[PDB]
């Protein structure tokens, strides 16, 4: 039952590209990897290797191949202690997942600021360029349950636990810069539509349904993140290739006690990207974990995740400075108004060893802060400082979740609190209480000062009566989603109009479908109008002289809402599939792999079948996955390299390989007699705008390549593309 | 009064087919197919028109809108207790899913015998043609969490709670007539193998993965049920077209004593069907419900499904 | 700084009597005591003095005296997270007590064996006389809950875990060698029949009431272990001075196979030693801990509990040997057919620093065994293995309970399970399954062998139809709780008497207690008849006419059964009460206490008043308590010194402290003037036994005192104590 | 919420009001009531909006909070006429 001979069973502890090794555990694949909360994880890591197997008592045991029974073919007995620990374990597995964001994917990093922050803020965490703070981030979707896929159409979540000298800062934030609602109070009832319908829980992963329409028709306050989750920011390529938000308006704190407004970003260093609808849904089906794996694999190669943090900040007197409430979180501020400072940069380098002990057992808390930063009334932010200690002693089975090892801090704690299910600390402290003689009354409290001081709120003055009231500052609705509208390219424009209206077509109560169409008019004409041709609804009269809402600050667009209207393209730890045959010109190869390789962009070799197959010159040549098994979804680009190409000419799949990229808008390059599949996409012989070709793979073959490839999808291609049968 | 005027939200209480009407809980569709079990849910069913709003302790709400708050731009209060009690409930709405067949759609529906079965058990149940018991089944895959997709490569689960006059009986069974394994000590061996990995937890919902090949090669007795999974028989077409079977031998106890050692059956009455695996796998992304949807709209349209 | 100038706020950190100090947290108070499994809980165990205090993320806290608010007289705020977190813990710290013995005094110690029993055992723990294996054991009352009372009369239990170097064993008995009832399937119907009754949750603690004699007048089974209720045995003085036993037959298990059975017991050093009923029931009322504090102050003076373990063995072709069945737990082995066997020693050292931590979480399982040991098929042991696994489940939160640190093993445990409700090992092997290929199999099964082996069950043939039926080998009742009342002593069995007559009074049913009546004249005439007159019941002429049941394999009685029959008194680490008066002669008290020490006896120095007063020379003679704070119930004498006697000898208090401590059957001394209080308790002036009385204490005054003490209680007194009113 | 078990403890027999209750508020532990409406989320049309808000009023009216003046600044700190 053993390894085999020759090692082959075990990954190597080096980082290695995509697929060619096993991935494995983040100690053992990176072992010299580490940092100071990897480091205080070591007492509770368990090795394996040479070990007896016991019982969790410490028993050996002898025979892990069967239960104990009067005869061999007889009755099991009640006295099998061996098999009831066992079963006993393996029956109590499951713990509740998140009631939000329970499908995600988390590793290890560092975080440290580019130069002290202390003339805005006295957190100890950014208040020197060369003080490293470990950080684990976990990336989520919503609306799926923890067994759901990845590329779905959703926001997606982004939560920074940073274990920092002074206490644990969680930043817990989503891809995009607001949320859908205003008042944490109505938390239930959106997130209720959004989710699979109380009767026969349909549908998974989807806003795609009559509820989530029904309650955005009658919740105008919700389209701006509505936009943004019809366009493709609601379908991400990686985590490691979209924006970072806290959305809230938060405060700094300085020694002075001077409070600044910031909102928090993340900005990707790999750059931003995402999928198309029709290849993002059709990855849900061909690889659900396309997301998890990506990220994973990207650690295990070097291609770290990185992101700058970066502050919006606005001063207290300019609280009331804009034609909206900085306090609404269906806001956002736009960074032509008040620009993103870059503050620091995050680096996510170890995968963790178990995902249900470190991933699942995570909890984050965007009430954790520590001195230096502080809340403000915003109501949204203001229920949710309720919600997560509320919800995680219940997931997590008690008052104590933060001795689960993830969850400790790397600082100092120590407090009068005692008890609850799962106590790990022993205190010694003769005293539970404060004040006390009896221990000389400690733990202390610490006056507040410039650092290393108590937590004390800032003493912003509260004027008001009791009253369930929504500030009428936050009564508007339209200006955001059209400004948000306007900062699109053509062809994002185009895709959020598919978004909504495949999205409406799912809806079955036609009424709700119209009121949307309704809702659509008062935010753009052309929007809304493009949405009911395709759904064969006719705008009346009054709908056509809707007046559209007025400029934000005298706006017309703010190029930094586009995904891709300012170019920021990186190709390093994307995918190629190259195409085999069973006599492939080496020549093309050799040039292919290593321009590839001067990049950092990876390569898989596919074929009709697995094993492998010999080039023209005798080189063996391992095939990664076949065609079918590694669809053109999973890479960024294909190449096919001459040879035999006869071997591949008629093969469906093949054929089929080159039809899907070429719909979905990637790049494809054709070497030498690789070039007669270009009758397959149908399209000239002078050639086109996104299709590489040549006689052969040379230099200025995959430069033309990559230069593509930093451009990540061919939008010029898309009138060409509804004629394709794919 | 956000109703449409022309009563188009409300789904109409008769048999449609998929797509006509919008789907809606079982007893506002079929208000008159009635069982005993059904009947006896009577006590707890909640409905909703015409009454108020209200916190669980039956106070009205006013105001489900907003926090209570010092201004209506300022902190909210602790003392919100209306806040509180909805958000508490909702931070708690979720439980562990099963630890295997996480992914399952139900049903209600009702079970006769043919003809009494007195000279071989003495089953209530089995006793008498004219005796009905109601049943509730649920129908799953194995390896997935419960938000997994439906079409996938995998046994499935048919579990049926026959609820008799003298005790509930479960045959709790599988769509193929054996298990991957001999004993159940090796149960947590088998389902970790097949299950997600555990540094990264992938894949979901499949076997297709080095570790479940890796325990099927050291354990030949897993075979056999390793060839069904990879037949057809890993992907149904629906729930309505594949067998069912108890797996192990059973025995069944006459009033004289006499034990005779049983197999369970369910035959399709629909017939016996599947997919194709690139047409699975690709539906598991085009629609990961379709299974749970398909078994629902059967039942809207009176197209019930029935095992023999 | 609130503790006092001159450091008295601080327990000394040495051995130091009852009274003398504040009580401490033992690491606090014993720094210097060691063993292994007291090491290894040092990683999770929280100092205090000098740190901060904090959330439990670390943030330090400022004003810990008050909650957020909007202005000082304004509604507290949701965003205040500080107060959240402490009142969330707070709310959550309590767990469910354990179903049975909720109330329980734990403690840290060692044991070690005489000599290796490799010969008839391969328990590693067994093998070496140089290997010490630490221990934490819990005493325990059986009925009540947690905060219920210590000196109630009722079964104890005595649960012992060992941290052996092959697993952890724990042997999880009671003080008395037999159970109530023969099959497990039984425990609920007997435990509700005990426990509090349904309708009012009355009464805790104690077994006199309709629902216990009910179920016991129906199940003539449970009459065995009702007899040593009823004795002097349901009311210990300490847990230092009770039996214990494993009550069933177990298996020794030999590095060739062969199996020896076995029943475990616990010898006191201490000696054996109860109470008197009514010092025991109002003592519930006057220190409702006091043996949970008894327990704690012994280890604290340095007053270690000792107990010898010991073994009857039976060879496995002496199984059908007796008039009993050996698997029957109601029924005991006589020492004088299997002696026992002495196999080493225990010494508890080392009070917990948390109760809740390290008590409350404990975690014992009769089903805990390790190689070398086996079960039988005694039917009640059957269930219990069930019964253990799945309580622990619900009480500890979940599967992953022997993680909390005072459960876990001080040896490897290594295996495939995973996941579960807090889990904190992050197990870093590639595989969590077995046979697996990609970890080389690591953890790895291990063949039973002489040491270091996996476990294997005994080969034991089983024959039979499966059948619920109970063995006609058990259905005799009698002849067992005849043997223990014959072996008793004749104020023994007086005390017996009165436990049942005391008990029935309470029972409202008046058919229940003749019928419980009827049951005694199956056992013995004697006891039957005066249970009945007690009750006003007059036996039938076939009551009277029932043949009394068999001797049990010839013997007509064993006084290893009784707890005075064989003088085993030690005076080590009991009590005298000193009563003070305002002008105490010093030559008297010097004596007295001088005496007290050379014996390890300790003293408690009372008087009207706290404070102190003088001796006739000048001596300043601190108070630990008022006569009325520090009752006779609390001590095991009481000595009363000459002086002033006029200032006491009215003091109603003094006067009924004597007649309390006389009536209860204490050794009482009494010198020069203190003679005095001989009117109060009806002395005659030529004196009686069990009053010591002299000019002066001593010559031999303190020696007679001692010798008292060391025979426990005055028996020969019982007649006396009638005739006063106390 | 932990010692009842989950946030259904006004469905414990003892707990439950006499009243009506009805909202939209869904599943945990140990659910008792099985709701039937087709919405769970307000505001809803394919309920009509059922169950409703109620305005407050003299007798039978929703709950509002009285509207009592807050004017101060955050601070934990205890009030001097306490001391
Ligand atoms: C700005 C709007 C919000 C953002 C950016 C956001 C972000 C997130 C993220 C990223 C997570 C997952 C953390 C993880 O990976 O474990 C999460 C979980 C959660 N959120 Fe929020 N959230 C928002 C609004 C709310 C609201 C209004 C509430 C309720 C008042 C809420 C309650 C919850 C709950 C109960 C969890 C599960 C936490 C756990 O089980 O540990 N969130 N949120
Ligand atoms: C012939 C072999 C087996 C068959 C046909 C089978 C069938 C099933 C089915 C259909 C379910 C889902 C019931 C539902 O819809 O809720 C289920 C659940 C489950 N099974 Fe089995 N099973 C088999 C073997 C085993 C074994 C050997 C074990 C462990 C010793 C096991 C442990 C479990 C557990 C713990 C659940 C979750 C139950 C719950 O949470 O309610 N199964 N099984
Ligand atoms: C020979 C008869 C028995 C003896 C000597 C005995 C002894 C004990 C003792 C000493 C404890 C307390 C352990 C501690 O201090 O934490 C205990 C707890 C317990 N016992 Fe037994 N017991 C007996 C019979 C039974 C039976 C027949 C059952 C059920 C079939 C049972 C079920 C339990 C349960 C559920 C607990 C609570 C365990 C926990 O919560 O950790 N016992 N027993």
């Amino acid at each position: 039952s053993l390894a085999p001979e020759d090692g082959s069973h075990r990954p190597a502890a080096e980082p290695t590209p995509p697929g060619a090794q096993p991935t494995a555990p983040g100690s053992l694949k990176a072992p010299d990897t580490r940092n100071e909360k990897l480091n205080s994880l070591e007492d509770v890591r368990k090795g394996s290797e040479n070990y007896a197997l016991t019982t969790n008592q410490g028993v050996r045991i002898a025979d892990d191949q069967n239960s104990l029974r009067a005869g061999s073919r007889g009755p099991t007995l009640l006295e099998d202690f061996i098999l009831r620990e066992k079963i006993t374990h393996f029956d109590h597995e499951r713990i509740p997942e998140r009631i939000v964001n329970a499908r995600g994917s988390a590793a290890h990093g560092y975080f440290q600021p580019y130069k002290s922050l202390s003339d805005i803020t006295k957190a100890d965490f950014l208040s020197d360029p060369n003080k490293i703070t470990p950080v684990f981030v976990r990336f989520s979707t919503v609306q799926g349950g923890a067994g759901s896929a990845d590329t779905v159409r959703d926001i997606r979540g982004f939560a920074t636990k940073f274990y920092t000298e002074e206490g644990i800062f969680d930043l817990v934030g989503n891809n995009t810069p607001i949320f859908f609602i205003q008042d944490a109070h109505k938390f239930p009832d959106f997130v209720h539509a959004v989710k699979p319908e109380p009767h026969w829980a349909i549908p998974q992963g989807q806003s795609a349904h009559d509820t989530f329409w029904d309650y955005v028709s009658l919740q105008p306050e919700t389209l701006h993140n509505v936009m943004w989750a019809m366009s493709d920011r609601g379908i991400p390529r990686s985590y490691r290739t979209m924006e970072g938000f806290g959305i809230h308006t938060f405060r700094l704190i300085n020694a002075e006690g001077k409070a600044t407004f910031v909102r928090f970003h993340w900005k990707p260093l790999a750059g931003k990207a995402s999928l198309v609808w029709d290849e993002a849904q059709k990855l849900t089906g061909r690889d659900p974990d396309f997301h998890r794996r990506e990220l994973w694999e990207a650690i295990e190669a070097g291609d770290f995740p990185e992101y700058e943090l970066g502050f919006q900040l606005i001063p207290e007197e300019d609280e009331f400075k804009f034609d909206f409430d900085l306090l609404d979180p269906t806001k956002l501020i736009p960074e032509e108004l008040v620009p993103v400072q870059r503050v620091g940069k995050m680096v996510l380098n170890r995968n963790p060893d178990n995902f249900f002990a470190e991933n699942e057992q995570a909890a984050f808390h965007p009430g954790h802060i520590v001195p230096g930063l502080d809340f403000t009334n915003d109501p949204l932010l203001q229920g949710r400082l309720y919600s997560y200690t509320d919800t995680q002693i219940s997931r997590l089975g008690g008052p104590n979740f933060h001795e689960i090892p993830i969850n400790r801090p790397t600082c100092p704690y120590h407090n009068f609190q005692r008890d609850g299910m799962h106590r790990m600390g022993i205190d010694t402290n003769p005293a539970n209480y404060e004040p006390n003689s009896i221990n000389d009354n400690w733990p202390r409290e610490t006056p507040p000062g410039p650092k290393r001081g108590g937590f004390e709120s800032y003493q912003e003055r509260v004027e008001g009566n009791k009253v369930r009231e929504r500030s009428p500052s936050f009564g508007e609705y339209y200006s955001h989603p059209r400004l948000f509208w306007l900062s699109q390219t053509p062809f994002e424009q185009r895709h959020i109009v598919d978004g909504f209206s495949f999205e409406l077509s799912k809806v079955v109560r036609p009424y709700i479908r119209e009121r949307v169409v309704d809702q659509l008019a008062h935010i753009d004409l052309t929007l809304a109008q493009a949405v009911a041709k395709n759904l064969g609804i006719e705008l009346t009269d009054d709908q056509l002289n809707i007046t559209p809402p007025p400029d934000v600050n005298g706006l017309k667009k703010d190029p930094s809402l586009s995904l891709y209207a300012i170019p920021d393209g990186d190709v390093k730890g994307r995918v190629v599939a190259i195409l085999l045959n069973d006599e492939v010109r080496s020549a093309d190869l050799l040039a292919i792999l290593k321009a590839l390789k001067a990049k950092g962009v990876h390569a898989k070799l596919l074929y009709s079948r697995m094993g492998e197959v010999t080039a023209d010159d005798g080189t063996v040549l391992p095939i990664a996955a076949t065609f079918a098994g590694a669809p053109s979804l999973t890479v960024d680009a294909v190449i096919v390299p001459c040879g035999n190409i006869a071997d591949i000419a008629d093969n469906g799949d093949a054929n089929y390989y080159l039809m899907e990229a070429y719909k979905h808008l990637k790049p494809i390059a054709l070497a030498g007699d690789a070039r007669k599949f270009k009758a397959t996409i149908k399209i000239a012989d002078q050639g086109e705008e996104g299709i590489v070709e040549a006689d052969s793979a040379d230099g200025s073959f995959m430069d033309e390549l990559l230069t593509l490839m930093a451009a990540h999808r061919v939008w010029s291609r898309i009138p060409k593309i509804d004629k394709i049968p794919a």
